[PDB]
């Protein structure tokens, strides 16, 4: 029914995943979170159908749009809340920055948990805040938190906000209710406000589940609010839509007051059509990718294993993203990409853009059909060296 | 002609801003905010079902293409010469003026406006706790203009770092001579102010007048200014999303893109980047025709209103498809003569006051619709007005 066997050829959009295969054809790219497989079919009629309103002015987001919302929310997330407590914003990355700038002043401190989403770090950084990275342990293949440490660099900082990734990207974990619970009793102890990103939430895999962060305890929205979105879900990036949910009125007034400071609170008429369309359609759409991931994922698994066995190969519980580790190798980062890069001729994200625990790391995207990922596998193993 | 500029579609289930009482109460006639009630040039049309039949709607860059056809327009239609490297895509210009505003002053410090204007140029400034400082506009024989001694007086005493202009001027629609815009760049330059030209309306001038894009009136003012710009006002294609700024001088133009990263305001959808694109690609012959159909509704609601309401007071517009009314000869308050447009004679304008004080008891009119619906606005304008 769906399309998950053939990748749109997509050489002629101005892709950034592309971009570099457009001069060098044999370059095969696995990095920037986006698909190589074919939109939902009503998202593109939706699409046509904003071409037939004949004029593309001034919109604004729709009861019906916010319903979509708070319906996918409630029956996908079991997450109840009331349509003012949405708030949209044209990306996940902008929202993040409006809340460093609305809930944190200039030298205050902004804690994540390392490696993560690079422009966690960036945003940070870039809006001279404090940066305080609580580094991850890894246990028995997965990310875990050391919540001793966690303790510690929020005391010894006096950290203000808390930028939790859920799942966490890179890695694909899924955090556990405890989890949830145990680093929001430290934000209330410690009186820090947190932002969830929960941008991969409809991408639990493997039989995990994604808990939404305010659903963890009714008091967690005094502190908390969600980051979401259709985009990575249904991989329409292009179209320019997100949104916090904002449930405590002062943390709602005050990041919406700075997206309206910022200028930063009007989004594109596709960017309203493609999240309603995506969310009151794409159930079994997601549904089928979901069978199509965990597949090509036990395949790098297994291929690595056999092919690679010195390349530790975290398995995501969710994301369509694979964390590698070739700390094994005797390499340099700048070795190992220009290996892959140039010999290998595939294109794979940077784990040292993640921080300093993802030196000697890769991530790699297999959200494209089984023969392309088989091809990206193959590779990745082919020039390693002894 | 070919081109559609006889009927308007029918936008009640787009969930449009300009139609959204109409909705609700069907005798209400809009004529308010900045887009047109006219068909959009049939190539972004085709260009958006282009776009579903890319199949996979990811993460795409602003192409060498794009960046392109906006120096092509810039050089054709402005004669405006510069590097690709020049261009700074943002998806709206209201976004530009806040990351200016960040960017070139700090908190405390005073940008300067000509009032009465653009209402996100005030809100900008002060919602960003800047001290604003509104350089009131004469009007003299029907027309805005500047006050130079003023002008010097209100940038010295304020210690103004920042200078918004809007050219053309956006209500009255105003636009600059050369020599005008001489004498502004001459007090920058004097007093080290940074100016940006908001010149979202510059494809827009009518009746002979010409747009003198500000970075071209003399070579060394990109030293200190820059110039925004768009499509979506040209075009009426502002739900799309993308916008520029031209920013020639190196550290200006850094300053600018730091600041949007640091805000991460950096990106634009995909039909953001090609809409604009085809619009500049394809749209010269459907704007000469616009320009027509704009000139002819505003002769029209000019001779009309002298005619049936010679108390009312009607600046012409020299460009943009926006008319500037004075009802202040009226016996009324600004919230009288609103209830008596939209309640009793069921239209829709932008409120004058708005704008600044020297806007109250005017209000603004949109003509960018069919000739038919400019009569019947005009029509209603005229119909309740007191003795
Ligand atoms: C991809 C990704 C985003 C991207 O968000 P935009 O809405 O495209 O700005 C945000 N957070 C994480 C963790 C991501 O992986
Ligand atoms: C309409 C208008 C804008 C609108 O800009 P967006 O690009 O839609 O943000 C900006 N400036 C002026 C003077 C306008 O009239």
């Amino acid at each position: 029914k769906y399309n998950f066997q053939t990748a749109p050829n997509r050489l002629s959009h101005h892709t950034y995943k592309w971009k570099e295969t457009e001069t060098d054809p044999q370059l095969l790219p696995a990095w920037i979170a986006d698909m190589d497989f074919e939109v939902m079919p009503e998202v593109k009629q939706a699409i046509h159908d904003y071409a037939e309103q004949l004029v593309y002015g001034y919109t604004y987001a729709s009861d019906e749009l916010l319903q979509a919302v708070l319906d996918w929310e409630k029956s996908e997330h079991q997450y109840s809340f009331d349509k003012e407590d949405i708030v949209f914003v044209e990306g996940v990355v902008p929202a993040i920055s409006i809340a460093i700038q609305a809930f944190t002043k200039e030298g205050e401190a902004v804690l994540i948990n390392s490696p993560v989403y690079p422009p966690f770090a960036r945003s940070v950084r870039l809006n001279n805040r404090k940066l305080v990275s609580n580094s991850l342990k890894e246990e028995n293949g997965l990310f875990q938190i050391d919540f001793e440490q966690l303790e510690n660099d929020i005391v010894e900082n006096d950290v203000k906000l808390y930028l939790l990734c859920n799942p966490h990207n890179p890695g694909g974990r899924v955090w556990e209710r405890e989890v949830l619970e145990q680093i929001g009793h430290l934000c209330q102890k410690h009186h820090v406000i947190l932002v969830s990103d929960e941008i991969h939430q409809d991408l639990t895999l493997f039989g995990h589940e994604h808990v939404s962060f305010n659903t963890v305890s009714p008091d967690f929205k005094d502190f908390a609010l969600v980051l979401s979105s259709a985009t990575k879900t249904f991989n329409i990036a292009g179209t320019k839509n997100s949104y916090a949910i904002i449930e405590n009125p002062t943390l709602c007034a005050q990041f919406k007051h700075q997206q309206l400071v910022n200028n930063h609170h009007e989004v594109s008429s596709l960017g309203y059509i493609a999240t309603e369309t995506a969310y009151r359609y794409g159930k079994p759409w997601l549904v089928a990718l979901k069978a199509v991931l965990e597949e090509n994922i036990q395949f790098a698994v297994e291929y690595f294993a056999q092919e690679a066995p010195r390349l530790k190969v975290m398995k995501p519980q969710g994301t369509y993203l694979i964390w590698l580790d070739f700390s094994d190798y005797g390499l340099t980062d700048d070795a190992l990409f220009t290996l892959l890069h140039d010999q290998a001729k595939v294109i794979l994200n940077r784990g040292s853009d993640y921080g300093s625990e993802g030196e000697l790391h890769a991530r790699l995207n297999i959200a494209a059909p089984k023969s392309l990922v088989e091809e990206i596998c193959k590779r990745i193993v082919c020039c390693l060296p002894k």
